[PDB]
């Protein structure tokens, strides 16, 4: 057990973390490793079962992601000294130090730093998406981005809010049982956006994003419509007039044409159909940083807890088990 030291942004934090500032997330100077870090206290982890449930899903999730392009953790600590005490998780990983908007802002993007980009999104997806997660929230101020343009994945409603522009339309409306792929409808519409630098559907609600959404892929065929389980939802649908799907070369003027086609794969309406990430990687457009034997899956990652229903006592002693397991990666 390392020394802690106490200071009010209060953080009890060991004293291998120095330079701590606020960014309930703190950067840091790890003078272990020599990297600067972003540190995440979770203050209230074990007030409910909800809480206590989600603590120790993010815990685990956090724990099992070890890839390039995917938020891991290089340390997880209590300064509490048995199960008894413990009510505090503080979580390290890898400051980049700015997100995927941060950087639009910054400067103008060329088709090149869009293919690195992307192509990073979904290596990293490839790999979520190979131990049976889905991120199910990717917007860009969940990529996290250095200045080498290298790009990590975090994370994981109401009006004209950026919370709601990158949802897929079968969750934005629960539609169905949704799939991996609300992913890739996530990641086209940021490309679109790097592309173009302007949102892609930046819907007033739910309804006019839908409408955005529509009139450019077009309105649900006779067999989407099918599967539509919401009953509910494929009644309204069918009352809007039907539209074909738009012309992608020409909403996307001047894009590499590559580029546009491969946006026309991610932002199918109907989910079985879309593009997935193993795939998406091996598309002509990322010929360039592309490498099979470079592009790693997951180890099994076993979510059966997620069914289990438990006392809090009992979240907090499986989270605690899995706070004084945790070996750093080197
Ligand atoms: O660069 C970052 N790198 C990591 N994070 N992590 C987090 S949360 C987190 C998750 C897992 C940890 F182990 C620890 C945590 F703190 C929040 C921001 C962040 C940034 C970042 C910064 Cl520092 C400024 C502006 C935008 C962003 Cl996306
Ligand atoms: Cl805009």
């Amino acid at each position: 057990r390392p020394t802690f030291y106490r200071q009010e942004l209060i953080w009890e934090v060991p004293e291998r973390y120095q330079n701590l500032s606020p960014v309930s997330v703190c950067a840091a100077f790890d003078t272990k490793t020599g990297l600067r870090v972003a540190v995440k206290k979770l203050s209230r982890p074990f007030q409910s079962i909800i809480h206590a449930k989600r603590t120790y899903r993010e815990l685990r999730l956090l724990k099992h992601m070890k890839h390039e392009n995917v938020i891991g953790l290089l340390d997880v600590f209590t300064p509490a000294r048995s199960l008894e005490e413990f009510n505090d998780v503080y979580l390290v990983t890898h400051l980049m130090g700015a997100d995927l908007n941060n950087i639009v802002k910054c400067q103008k993007l060329t088709d090149d730093h869009v293919q690195f980009l992307i192509y990073q999104i979904l290596r990293g997806l490839k790999y979520i998406h190979s131990a049976d997660i889905i991120h199910r929230d990717l917007k860009p101020s969940n990529l996290a981005v250095n200045e080498d343009c290298e790009l990590k994945i975090l994370d994981f409603m109401t009006g004209y809010v950026a919370t709601r522009w990158y949802r897929a339309p079968e969750i934005m409306l629960n539609w169905m049982h949704y799939n991996q792929t609300v992913d890739i409808w996530s990641v086209g519409c940021i490309m679109a956006e790097l592309l173009t630098g302007r949102t892609l559907f930046p819907g007033t609600d739910h309804i006019d994003q839908l409408k955005l959404i529509l009139r450019l892929v077009g309105t649900p065929g006779a067999e989407l419509l099918k599967k539509i389980s919401s009953e509910s939802a494929r009644n309204y649908i069918q009352s809007l007039t039907q539209m074909p799907k738009m012309n992608f070369a020409n909403v996307f003027i001047g894009a590499n044409p590559l580029a546009v086609d491969l946006l026309e794969k991610m932002l199918v309406l109907d989910s079985d159909k879309r593009i997935t990430a193993a795939q998406a990687l091996a598309h002509a457009y990322f010929a360039q940083y592309h490498d099979p034997d470079d592009e790693p899956v997951a180890d099994p990652y076993d979510q059966s807890f997620e069914s289990r229903d438990l006392l809090i006592d009992e979240w907090k002693s499986l989270t605690y088990d899995e706070v004084i397991s945790f070996v750093p990666p080197p």
